């Protein structure tokens, strides 16, 4: 019955007002391939709101394997892996990712967000505590909240509030530290020398969500530990396969013990069938490109170099950026939703974050690179920006 | 740092027990195609563990979708829904869903496990209830916990405590009730009549998960409300591809206001990559196959009912199931461990449910019916059982 329940809806009119004034450009139906340029509506949009860093969802051997994967093992697996949903394929995927991240086991999980919730959810209990930055993903967030232990944000990066914050808690108590890698909306990384000199001295266990940090920092794309050279300081390296590895799925890797109770007790994994052969197969065929085909990650970053670099030189306000996610602040969301709708009608592809994501004078637009894009492309959405940005007066 | 993490994880023994003594039989890697016979270390087992009720994820048809899915679209979107990762082919889907469950609109997430989080998460909220069948999905409680509502559980398929948790609630709240269609323990239904005559009378939200439903009850497997007649009065109905649609992913389906809420509200939608082109294309084929063919429903419940009455007549002890799943009680987790593994070795697979999911006096084996399953691999797979259960003396 719908009486309460249109009550609860009824003050959410922001999607209402974007549509009635022609400003509304979410969920675009997209009709090609994730790429450089997208078609929608016939035409054709540059793309810089995508997370495929590398540009491999349109890699033909990735096609082929994921073909070849549903050819072999059919659409699905139709159960949990413990159950009658494990493929020897999910098998040599996580011993290959226990490779790459330089640790001794891995637990695929179907998606980013379930491979969070697994581990915040179970190892922290009542009596213990995770400390989360506060700009760590919604799915970290949620993870900690599925957890019976007590949930502590700490600011931003700060890592004086990280230690204070530790400091209050009672000794005979379990600690871990969970945070972001790379931080999707203004693009910095942790302060991991700190974050783990701080986790060793309160024997916190220190958790990382590399899903931003996979493909794009780290020896051969290998991640934020890798980056800082801190793989024996962090305890669980987590990852998605949605962004640089061209799929579906994410794992958390660390030490055999702790990871054969995670894949034993975490019910976002018990309780959730498991990842597709042909997003197996794809994500195996990515993780064999990023690491034997370095031109991936070099024109990655040469793009990202180049555009930050244009960007500047224009006068775009970027924010404190470390990475191929370039913030551009417009600080208004009028402006930001106007801005983002001329862009999307005049070919450029960028996201938008607003009210209550960020306050009003934070609003900004996400300009990501890929590997795949050219410099006049690039140029070409610069032109176009600077021309909407003249048109919307920022 | 892992002092206390390794305390935290030091009591979990059973593994290790299970792996020692021989009886380990989870995260089996099955070598071939989900059908009625798996390869497992080279050799085949009949599989009685699924959850392809239908057998669809060896349709040729289903596999060249996803194959042309992937030749047109790429191996993954790289983004949420509501920016860069729509499809057109994920809007098809949730137009075909809407009408084939009869609803205004729908909305895919990427897990039927995140499918219940979104509706869960965001529609109750401070002052508000939740009410939950006490055997409800765990993806249903989590989805619950992450709301910032009071979670209230209900006796199993008690109208009467239902009514009597509703009865003491602040009028000025709203609640909501959700409850699994098919409960997958026992196989049993909801009593959505009675359910939904006390929702009316408190002015309750209803919400159905059909995971274990859709393509197993209703006209052409439409679901729970469709069995029931009660369409008008289930405001959302929840299903996963995982099952019978032989895929992965999930949606929620209801009116286009309330949809239109969830997409922009739903965390596990706003914040999660979007199913692959490969997982749309199979569940689209999947569902279109399901319609217009009706001997796959036809003979999953011929089969159905020749296994049911061939349990009860070797003297099988069964649940009170209503559906494709037949839980065979043990009634000792020992000889639940046992009998797994004796059959797994004999060429079986079976699905063990023991504690701490249940009292060691409740311990089973749950016994599934695909719609390709043979009577002869029936007649196989009970000739087994009944072996293995005389070695282990139940
Ligand atoms: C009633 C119900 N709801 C929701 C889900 C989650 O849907 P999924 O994310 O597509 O798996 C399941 C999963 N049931 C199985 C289980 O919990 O064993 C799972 C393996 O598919 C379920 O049984
Ligand atoms: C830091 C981080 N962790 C976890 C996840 C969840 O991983 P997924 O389930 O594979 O998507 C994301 C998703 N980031 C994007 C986002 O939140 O916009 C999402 C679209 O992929 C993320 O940015």
């Amino acid at each position: 019955s719908k009486g309460k329940l249109g009550e609860k809806i009824s003050q959410f009119k922001i999607v209402e007002e974007l549509k009635a004034k022609g400003l509304y450009a979410y969920f675009r139906p997209i009709q090609s391939k994730q790429d450089t340029e997208v078609k929608i509506d016939g035409r054709r949009v540059l793309m810089f709101g995508s997370n495929s860093y590398l540009g491999l969802t349109t890699d033909t051997r990735i096609i082929k394997a994921a073909q070849d994967a549903l050819e072999k093992y059919g659409t699905g697996c139709a159960g949990s892996r413990f159950l009658n949903g494990t493929l020897d394929i999910h098998v040599e995927l996580e011993e290959k990712l226990s490779a790459y991240v330089g640790k001794e086991a891995a637990i695929l999980f179907s998606t980013g967000f379930q491979s969070n919730l697994g581990p915040l959810s179970c190892l922290m209990g009542r009596n213990d505590y995770i400390l989360l930055d506060e700009r760590d993903h919604a799915s970290i967030i949620d993870g900690s909240r599925l957890s019976f232990s007590k949930v502590i944000k700490y600011g931003h990066n700060n890592m004086e509030d990280l230690r204070a914050k530790l400091s209050r808690l009672p000794e005979d108590s379990a600690k871990l530290i969970c945070t972001d890698g790379i931080f999707s909306m203004e693009g910095d990384i942790v302060n991991l020398p700190e974050l783990t000199s701080i986790a060793n001295e309160f024997d916190a266990a220190v958790m990382v969500d590399d899903a931003h940090s996979l493909g794009v920092i780290g020896h051969k794309g290998a991640g934020t530990a890798s980056h800082f050279g801190l793989n024996d300081d962090v305890d669980l390296i987590m990852g998605t396969f949605s962004k640089s590895l061209a799929s579906l799925g994410g794992f958390v890797a660390g030490d055999a013990d702790v990871i054969d109770f995670l894949k034993h007790n975490a019910r976002s994994v018990m309780f959730s069938a498991s990842m597709t052969p042909a997003s197996v197969a794809s994500t195996l065929k990515a993780l064999e490109i990023i690491q034997n085909e370095p031109e991936h990650i070099e024109k990655l970053w040469k793009n990202t170099d180049y555009a930050k670099a244009q960007l500047l030189d224009h006068g775009f306000d970027l924010g404190a950026t470390e990475s191929p996610i370039l913030p551009i602040f417009i600080r208004s969301n009028e402006k930001t939703f106007w801005v983002t709708k001329m862009l999307q009608d005049d070919g450029v592809f960028v996201n938008p974050v607003v009210s209550p994501a960020v306050p009003a004078e934070e609003s900004l637009i996400r300009f990501s690179l890929m590997a795949t894009h050219t410099y006049d492309q690039i140029d070409e959405a610069i032109e176009k920006m600077v021309k909407v940005f003249k048109q919307a007066e920022v």
